């Protein structure tokens, strides 16, 4: 018997492209998954997909190892999922988040968002349980 916390943090940075008129690309936006500081999340993340809008070259975005980030020019905000997967040999295996990457429309001063996530892990295996505690996770009883 125990719960193991984690804490994700999902972000993101937008900001007007300086291009020629005749590139489309209007914006740079950067997604990024992390640990809080002095968290190391790569003990309990096996990798971090970033599923981008179906328009983008290779759509599908695996970063195996930190950063877990994407950096891309684009003309439109969408809805990213976000998989992280755990190094978990038993249920839960990886967690989907839904991600809402908007962009500075208007001229708008540059974006920079933060999303927190907390990871609750019920009764983990001893093994994936270090991992946890080792990436800066908390024990509750
Ligand atoms: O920006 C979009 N599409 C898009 C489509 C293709 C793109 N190629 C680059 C540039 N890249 C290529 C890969 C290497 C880094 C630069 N950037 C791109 C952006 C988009 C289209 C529809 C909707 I609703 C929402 C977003």
């Amino acid at each position: 018997q125990c719960t193991v916390q984690v804490r994700l943090e999902l972000g993101h940075r937008a900001q007007l492209r300086k291009k020629p008129t005749t590139e489309g690309f209007t914006h740079d936006w950067m997604v990024f998954v992390r640990g809080p500081e002095q968290c190391d999340i790569q003990h309990f993340v096996e990798k971090v997909v970033f599923w981008l809008h179906d328009s983008f070259p290779k759509p599908r975005r695996v970063c195996k190892e930190p950063p877990y980030k994407v950096e891309e020019s684009g003309y439109a905000g969408f809805i990213m999922p976000i998989e992280v997967h755990f190094k978990n040999k038993e249920e839960p295996r990886k967690v989907c988040f839904t991600y809402d990457l908007f962009l500075n429309l208007e001229g708008n001063p540059p974006v920079n968002h933060l999303r927190c996530e907390k990871l609750t892990f019920n009764n983990p295996t001893t093994e994936f349980r270090y991992k946890l505690l080792r990436a800066g996770g908390v024990m509750v009883m």
